[PDB]
Parts: C-alpha cells; sequence; structure tokens
C-alpha cells in the first residue's frame, strides 16, 4: 500500500508524453507521433 492517491480521468484519450487530453483518437494519434522524431530512442515494444 502507499499514500492515498487519486486517479484522474476526464477523456477517453489522455496522452501519457506530456499530459493532454483529446475529444477523439485521431487527434491523439497526430500528436502522440509527433512527439517521436529528432531524438535517439530505445527498443520499441508493443
Ligand atoms: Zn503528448
Amino acid at each position: 500500500g502507499s499514500s492515498g492517491s487519486s486517479g484522474t480521468g476526464q477523456r477517453p484519450y489522455e496522452c501519457i508524453e506530456c499530459g493532454k487530453a483529446f475529444k477523439t483518437k485521431s487527434s491523439l494519434i497526430c500528436h502522440r507521433r509527433s512527439h517521436t522524431g529528432e531524438k535517439p530512442s530505445g527498443p520499441s515494444s508493443g
């Protein structure tokens, strides 16, 4: 167990890369992908 916590969640699409909320996925996708680009990444799994 840990100190009292909460569980945010207003929209069905919430980005975890930065922390943004979108109405539809189409937007969440076109956004998330953006994050990735000119930067060193590691082994992708999914
Ligand atoms: Zn983001």
